[PDB]
């Protein structure tokens, strides 16, 4: 387990992910590759009208060589990991992922242009693979509110044998107008 490492960034927009190496602390930035669907909405129901679509950038072959997690604005996603929000709240406190329920990615939706929304009541959605569990470091206080940051260590387990225990610090900047992503985080190295 290494010391306790940091991690910040301005977040991109919609249309883009950060993916984050966490053995190096590095981060690179992309676009949403998948097709998109640009989708009217007949009111916050999930009853929709496809109005558009353009096809994909990209496929995964053309993804970051070499990351472990993934924002895109407060959504998660993992390389290939499990997740579990632990009940522990100090990072000093804990050195190894505890037992329990961890939990994969699985398909999503994500928004990758909301620029339509208000005049059209249109979104374009991507398909992908979301982690629910992370998902959870912002808990909504309820629509057109900030969200609020939670203070639970996560543990997170890959395939490849490396582990992490990540707690979260911010979603937003200084100025509480920019979106962010600041957590600090030990790297537990595959012995």
């Amino acid at each position: 387990t290494t010391q306790v490492k940091h991690f910040e960034t301005l977040m991109p927009g919609y249309d883009s992910w950060i993916y984050i190496d966490l053995e190096t602390g590095k981060f690179e930035q992309q676009a949403e590759l998948g097709k998109r669907e640009f989708r009217k909405y007949k009111m916050m129901d999930p009853n929709y009208e496809v109005v558009g679509t353009e096809p994909a950038k990209g496929t995964d072959a053309d993804l970051p060589k070499k990351w472990d997690i993934a924002f895109h604005i407060t959504d998660a996603r993992t390389n290939n990991g499990e997740v579990l929000m632990t009940g522990e709240t100090d990072l000093n406190k804990i050195n190894a992922l505890p037992a329990g329920n961890y939990v994969a990615d699985a398909p999503a939706d994500i928004v990758v242009d909301m620029s339509r929304m208000q005049s059209e009541g249109v979104l374009g959605m991507v398909k992908t693979m979301l982690n629910g569990e992370m998902g959870k470091w912002v808990k909504s206080n309820g629509m057109g509110k900030p969200k609020t940051v939670m203070g639970n260590v996560f543990a997170v387990k890959f395939k490849n044998g490396n582990a992490a225990l990540i707690k979260f610090k911010d979603n937003l900047d200084k100025t509480g107008k920019k979106k962010a992503v600041s957590f600090d985080y030990k790297f537990i190295k595959k012995a």
